């Protein structure tokens, strides 16, 4: 257990902050991942020879898609590696270890269509889990790869604590899930403003758990305006495929999904920041104050798209 992962100079030092981008080498993306486990959670938390094996297993079950891939996978768990550290006293030991890995496996297997998308197919995965249909896939193909032999990384866990990290891992992938955002941060606002939120209360860590995990799988909005600019296009070619499938079944897609509509995308990301990145960053900074920089960089970019729009750069 005297093998500590390291990184060259500049990544030992950006891999603390929240804007960090994790790089276009992907065979070194493992090996950040455990160093982010090892300072997160301790060279302990797991077998190293098991993580391993489990890290490649959820790589190779990432698809090769324009975004919702292996790369977002260890994008999404550098956000909640940094929202940890900087958050050092506020969460169990269990949930260290449980949030890296829901974060890692959030989106596996992932095709990059929506639940929308799925749903107007009539995909089977459809059938089998009419709410979070994605969402309930990435847990349930988590739990398979849990269960290869050589992979079960909770191992050295009791059967309570196993219970308890599956569990924190399954809420954390359903509140992925965005149509579950928008209700689980009003209330949160609620409860922060009437001053009803307690982090003893199981249900309210839930609640704080579930914006943490939109705020981290919506991270590009909170990077370098060069990183935000060039992800919103892998974003996009995913849009533009699922809207492509839409008028392939006959369904003209919303205009965010027409690849005939790209002068529109723009004024698309305005209506996301503002709907969606802004009001989670805010009652993330209300509720976990050292998260600020994520707010900060989310507004800066908010205004490095007013200026796409008023034509002052382009696209
Ligand atoms: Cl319009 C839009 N949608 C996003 N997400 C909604 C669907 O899930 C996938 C991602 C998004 C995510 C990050 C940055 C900008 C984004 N912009
Ligand atoms: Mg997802
Ligand atoms: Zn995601």
């Amino acid at each position: 257990g005297l093998m500590q992962f390291t990184l060259p100079v500049r990544l030992c030092k950006e891999i603390e902050l929240f804007h960090f981008d994790i790089g276009p080498f992907e065979n070194m993306w493992p090996g950040i991942f455990v160093y982010m486990v090892h300072r997160s959670c301790g060279t302990s938390c797991f077998e190293l020879e098991k993580l391993c094996r489990f890290i490649m297993s959820v790589k190779k079950n990432y698809r090769r898609v324009p975004y919702h891939n292996w790369k977002h996978a260890v994008t999404v768990a550098h956000c909640m590696y940094a929202i940890l550290q900087n958050n050092h006293t506020l969460f169990t030991d269990l949930e260290r270890k449980g949030l890296l890995i829901a974060c890692l496996c959030h989106d596996l297997d992932h095709r990059g269509f929506s639940n929308s998308y799925l749903q107007k197919f009539d995909h089977p995965l459809a059938a089998l889990y009419s709410t979070s249909t994605m969402e309930q896939h990435h847990f349930s193909q988590t739990v398979s790869i849990l269960q290869l032999e050589g992979h079960n990384i909770f191992s050295t866990l009791s059967s309570s604590e196993y219970e308890q990290v599956l569990e924190i891992i399954r809420k954390a992938i359903i509140a992925t899930d965005l149509a579950l955002y928008f209700g689980n941060r009003k209330q949160l606002e609620e409860m922060y403003q009437t001053g009803s939120l307690n982090l003893n209360n199981q249900s309210h860590r839930d609640r704080v758990i579930g914006l943490m995990m939109t705020a981290c799988d919506l991270c590009s909005v909170t990077k370098l305006w060069p990183v935000t600019k060039l992800t919103a296009n892998d974003i996009y070619a995913e849009f533009w495929a699922e809207g492509d499938e839409m008028k392939k079944l006959g369904i003209q897609p919303i205009p965010m999904m027409d690849r005939d509509k790209k002068d529109e995308v723009p004024q698309g990301q305005l209506g996301f920041y503002n709907a969606v990145a802004i009001p989670c960053y805010t009652t993330l900074t209300q509720i976990l104050p050292p998260t600020e920089p994520l707010l900060k960089a989310c507004r800066d970019n908010l205004s490095q798209w007013e200026k796409v729009i008023r034509g002052e750069e382009t696209a």
